[PDB]
């Protein structure tokens, strides 16, 4: 492999209890910590109705403090426009001026529900490896996780998993 540009696109909608949201922040922080000092570069974008880049690549390499980079994050508590969110990342976040690296393989970790409030196509992010982490309890049947497949890369079994175990990210660490 080599250097990769990972972007956390996290669900900041009204469906999450203040607890679940905090679990997402902790999850993100922990993912970043396990990948400290590696070829990885991060950026986080909270989505809901609108999309906000909490911190981008250039911010990461300058601070390298997950906890600090997510200190100011405030729960939006609005809709769940996942489609526009993925498009937002593809065209607005992965930008060289924002700290991205041309040679770096683009990765996107969508920490969400799977229940989107918008339609559309994410054809702009086809070249981005997309993992999808599921928060909430309804992801308790392999058949219920199917709604998440439309956002993640193929095969779905390799890019879709739950936040409690995150069995789809354990390879990134090694």
């Amino acid at each position: 492999m080599g250097n990769v540009d990972l972007v956390f696109l996290f669900d900041g909608s009204m469906s999450l209890q203040p607890d679940e949201f905090q679990k997402i922040l902790d999850f993100m922080k922990d993912v970043m910590k396990k990948l400290s000092n590696t070829s990885y570069q991060f950026a986080a974008v909270q989505f809901s109705t609108s999309y906000k880049t909490e911190f981008d690549f250039s911010d990461y390499v300058k601070r390298k403090d997950p906890d600090a980079l997510l200190k100011h994050v405030k729960h939006m508590l609005l809709l769940t426009n996942t489609f526009g969110a993925i498009n937002y990342v593809a065209t607005e976040v992965f930008r060289e001026e924002l700290g991205a690296r041309p040679d770096a393989t683009k990765v996107l970790i969508i920490i969400t529900d799977g229940e989107a409030t918008d339609s559309g196509n994410i054809d702009a992010a086809k070249d981005i490896i997309r993992y999808i982490i599921g928060i909430g309890k309804h992801f308790q049947t392999k058949e219920s996780q199917e709604t998440l497949h439309k956002f993640a890369s193929k095969p779905a079994s390799e890019f879709v998993c739950i936040l409690d175990t995150f069995e789809c990210l354990k390879d990134l660490f090694t």
